[PDB]
């Protein structure tokens, strides 16, 4: 049964949304795309409404629209952003051309938390616990976040946390250039394209985030890719023979071999005053060889989280069929698939 929709101008375009959503107000300062906060009068929830920009203008846009909708429809986990609603004012596939995604709105991101608050060790435990609990779920569906950073960890007043923006990858070279947070949380294998990477890139990012909650300071605030790699290698040491062999980029291998060999530093001296259990977990996360990093499931059982860990309440995801990713389709075929997903949406309980 079709809701009645109303129109207003927001973010220099016409937003057309069901009446249940009231007091739309732009948020994010552009960062999360075209997102408005709203009040969902039907549920009493503060919601975030994302209007997809030009979702079917190219094959690339059409496929990424389908991708985002597929991802959100799948994720049903307390620590992972999920889909409250998805709609279009279109009454048929022919007229279908805008997609609006509705999620919970959290009051802040972690970037603002670590900037404006003092985090106790207990706050760090709880926050990192929740990130790993959400990542266990994401990783179990064979989704890689690839871009985990403080600004995509959404947090309410009770420090309850949801992970945003997983599996969408993105980013231009210019965006990754220079003294920029966009690059500081990236695993070096993906920063320098050493090899075909996998979900283990996300654990590096968690290590960088955790260290920063502990010290209040960016762990590897490189001024550029090369300066960042040097900051990283000073802390964790230069690669050994075994890791070198795994760098399939011959070019990248050759460069990294030009560097003066350095040993791994003592993490107790780097993280003075930190809980020894935090120091140990950092050591297990910040391993240069991605093969040897602790996994999210393993990390949840680490002694640092003894107060939060519950093995009966760390769920995994239902199978996520992402065979569409291998598929070459036309714009109108991606658009039809997206429409089927809009039409079949059933809201959460
Ligand atoms: C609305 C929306 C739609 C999609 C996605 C997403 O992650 N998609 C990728 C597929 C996973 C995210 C959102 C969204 C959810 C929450 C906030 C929020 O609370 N921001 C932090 C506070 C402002 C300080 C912003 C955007």
């Amino acid at each position: 049964e079709r809701p009645t929709f109303y129109r207003q101008e927001l973010n220099k375009t016409i937003w057309e949304v069901p009446e249940r959503y009231q007091n739309l107000s732009p948020v994010g300062s552009g960062a999360y795309g075209s997102v408005c906060a709203a009040f969902d009068t039907k549920t009493g929830l503060r919601v975030a409404v994302k209007k997809l920009s030009r979702p079917f203008q190219s094959i690339i846009h059409a496929k990424r629209t389908y991708r985002e909708l597929r991802l959100l429809k799948h994720m049903k986990h307390e620590n992972v952003i999920g889909l409250l609603d998805v709609f279009t004012p279109a009454r048929s596939l022919e007229e279908f051309n805008d997609v609006y995604l509705v999620t919970h709105l959290m009051g802040a991101d972690l970037n603002n938390i670590v900037k404006c608050q003092k985090l106790t060790d207990d706050h760090v435990q709880f926050l990192i616990y929740q990130i790993l609990r959400g990542l266990k779920y994401i990783h179990s569906a064979d989704i890689i976040h690839r871009d985990l950073k403080p600004s995509n960890l959404a947090v309410n007043e009770d420090c309850e946390l949801k992970i945003l923006d997983f599996g969408l990858a993105r980013h231009t070279d210019d965006e990754m250039t220079g003294y920029v947070a966009t690059r500081w949380y990236r695993a070096p294998e993906i920063m320098l394209n050493w090899m075909h990477y996998n979900q283990t890139v996300d654990i590096w990012s968690v290590g960088c985030i955790m260290a920063e909650l502990l010290t209040g300071r960016t762990l590897f605030p490189g001024t550029d890719h090369i300066d960042q790699l040097k900051l990283i290698l000073r802390l964790v040491g230069t690669p050994g023979a075994e890791l070198l062999k795994k760098i399939s980029s011959e070019s990248a291998r050759n460069y990294i071999q030009s560097l003066t060999q350095m040993p791994k530093m003592n993490f107790a001296n780097v993280f003075i005053g930190a809980n020894p259990l935090a120091v140990d977990l950092l050591e297990k996360m910040l391993v240069l060889d991605s093969d040897k990093r602790i996994t999210a499931a393993q990390a949840l059982a680490h002694a640092y989280f003894a107060q939060y860990h519950d093995p009966d309440d760390e769920p995994v995801a239902d199978p996520y069929d992402q065979s569409f990713e291998s598929r070459d389709l036309l714009i109108d075929e991606w658009k039809s698939l997206t429409y089927d997903e809009v039409i079949s949406f059933v809201p959460p309980p």
